[PDB]
């Protein structure tokens, strides 16, 4: 009983079993994993995929799998988690997209974004959606900024989750509300 949402190329759904392998794929990717603290063996990308479920069955909603009709079944995820960790702009909803990189420069990161966010802000009626990364992640944040997402430098943080001295504990911090995604 999750609603599946339709972009004009994407199908953003439910997870499913057959899904595992190839997102397995995705996580042991040095490149899908650069900016993350390490690639993922079986089991932690299989514990990602738990928890992903978990949260569409409290919520009703989560990172969706991403299908593309017409050529693949899964080519990655995008979609909405809720902040709860102990950082100082929770409680909120984050978005967030991995994508595999035979699919990277085709604006689909883009659309599966713009249809999880009018799914916040229609459906949900959200108030605001925020993103976080690394300075070096330019392809992410540049997706952030190009969104319509906005960013204030004195709300970078540490990661809670990580070790006071972990080398990629700076994260920066992007926010888009109601009125400015309708304003686009
Ligand atoms: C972050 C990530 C999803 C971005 O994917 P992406 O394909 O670069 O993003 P978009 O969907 O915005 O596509 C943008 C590119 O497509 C091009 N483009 C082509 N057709 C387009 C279209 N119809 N609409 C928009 N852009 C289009 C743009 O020119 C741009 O190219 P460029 O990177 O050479 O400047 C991807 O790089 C990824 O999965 N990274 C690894 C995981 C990760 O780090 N996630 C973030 C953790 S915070």
């Amino acid at each position: 009983a999750i609603s599946e949402l339709h972009g004009p190329r994407l199908l953003l759904r439910a997870w499913r079993d057959s899904d595992r392998e190839a997102f397995a794929e995705m996580c042991a990717d040095p490149q899908v994993m650069e900016f993350f603290p390490s690639v993922l063996d079986r089991a932690q990308s299989d514990a990602l995929v738990d928890r992903v479920q978990a949260h569409f069955a409290e919520r009703g909603y989560g990172p969706w799998a991403l299908e593309l009709p017409g050529e693949a079944a899964f080519i990655g995820f995008t979609g909405l988690f809720d902040v709860t960790m102990d950082v100082h702009f929770a409680p909120t909803v984050e978005i967030g997209w991995r994508l595999a990189p035979a699919y990277w420069g085709r604006g689909l990161a883009r659309e599966a974004a713009e249809t999880a966010l009018d799914f916040a802000f229609e459906r949900l009626r959200l108030p605001e959606v925020v993103a976080f990364t690394t300075p070096p992640n330019r392809r992410s944040w540049g997706l952030m900024e190009r969104l319509g997402m906005r960013r204030d430098p004195a709300e970078d943080f540490d990661h809670p989750l990580l070790a006071a001295d972990h080398p990629m504990r700076r994260h920066i911090l992007y926010r888009v509300d109601a009125a400015r995604w309708a304003e686009r």
